[PDB]
């Protein structure tokens, strides 16, 4: 198994690792094994004196707080989050621009960023006076509380992967953690493809013709669109794995709605096991969501996106063709 598993974990800077297959290989530890890998590739290990073993223990624990029983939100789609981030750091369009501290930031925030999320969405915690919607005042609830976990765990025994950073690293890493998750709140994406958007309008490239981020208000704006991109780039990728994360997270939906119903709640749009619409569905998601924010990306780093908006469209097309 360690030879195979080592053999898929040859792909980790290639959009479309097998991140399924890395989870059965590595025994449902995707999350443990894509971040070491990634902490090893970019030489963080070293650069923050992270120990190996505090490293895997803290990963490990971490992982254990995503839910196994959860169909989306689990612990699979964290690694596939963190390794699609991977990526999208290394895009050319942005070679040297972003600091190690700021790398960490994105990379961390990514493997944390859906932790303890219990597969019903922050709607229906607020509408259910959730003790989570409670605790948060009904804004940003998941994304509060993945903040709270992740942080919290460092402090587990031999947990904190952060303890060597200076106490100013710790300070910026903690707050640019905090901003980058706080986006990947849906109820944010119309406005934050918005600020995407005026940046493309106006963007400033280098002598070295790379992106010009002057200040913390851009950097941290480039690193939560990333993360929110990665975070919506199911759809983007081939379509072996898009299918399989469609049908996980309609069975999510659909499990939300079956609580909607043994509560006499309405069913919230696309949970209705006896009134979907899958493939209706996936194409207006591409169509009003995914493709709007991907195409923005795409100007962002033109042309180094290209195949990945290619792959979205082909997979729209696909979604298309299979409707009655
Ligand atoms: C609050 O904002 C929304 O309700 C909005 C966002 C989104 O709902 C979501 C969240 O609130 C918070 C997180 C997520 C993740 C996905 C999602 C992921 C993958 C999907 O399909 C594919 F890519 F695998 C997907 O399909 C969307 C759909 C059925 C209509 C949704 O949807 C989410 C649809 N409506
Ligand atoms: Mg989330
Ligand atoms: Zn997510």
């Amino acid at each position: 198994q360690e030879d195979v598993l080592a053999k898929e974990l040859e792909d980790v800077n290639k959009w479309g690792l097998h991140v399924f297959r890395i989870a059965e290989l590595s025994g449902n530890r995707p999350l443990t094994v894509i971040m070491h890998t990634i902490f090893q590739e970019r030489d963080l290990l070293k650069t923050f004196k992270i120990p190996v073993d505090t490293l895997i223990t803290y990963l490990m624990t971490l992982e254990d707080h995503y839910h196994a029983d959860v169909a989306y939100h689990n612990n699979i789609h964290a690694a596939d989050v963190v390794q699609s981030t991977h990526v999208l750091l290394s895009t050319p369009a942005l070679e040297a621009v972003f600091t190690d501290l700021e790398i960490l930031a994105a990379i961390f925030a990514s493997a944390i960023h859906d932790v303890d999320h219990p597969g019903v969405s922050n709607q229906f915690l607020i509408n259910t006076n959730s003790e989570l919607a409670l605790m948060y005042n009904d804004s940003s609830v998941l994304e509060n509380h993945h903040l709270a976990v992740g942080f919290k765990l460092l402090q587990e025994e031999n947990c904190d992967i952060f303890q060597n950073l200076t106490k100013k690293q710790r300070q910026s890493l903690r707050k640019m953690v905090i901003d980058i998750v706080l986006a990947t709140d849906m109820s944010k994406h119309m406005n934050l493809l918005a600020d995407l958007k005026t940046m493309v309008e106006t963007k400033k490239v280098t002598s070295s013709g790379v992106l010009l981020l002057d200040n913390y208000s851009d950097r941290i704006q480039v690193l939560q669109n990333m993360v929110h991109c990665a975070d919506l780039s199911n759809p983007t990728k081939p379509l072996q794995l898009y299918r399989q994360w469609t049908d996980r997270i309609m069975e999510e939906f659909f499990r939300q709605g079956d609580r909607e119903r043994e509560r006499g709640m309405e069913i919230s749009p696309m949970c209705d096991k006896h009134n979907a619409s899958v493939e209706k569905s996936q194409v207006g998601f591409i169509d009003y969501i995914v493709h709007p924010l991907w195409e923005t990306w795409a100007d962002l780093v033109h042309p180094d996106a290209q195949d990945i908006l290619d792959t979205l469209e082909d997979n729209r097309e696909w979604y298309q063709s299979t409707i009655p």
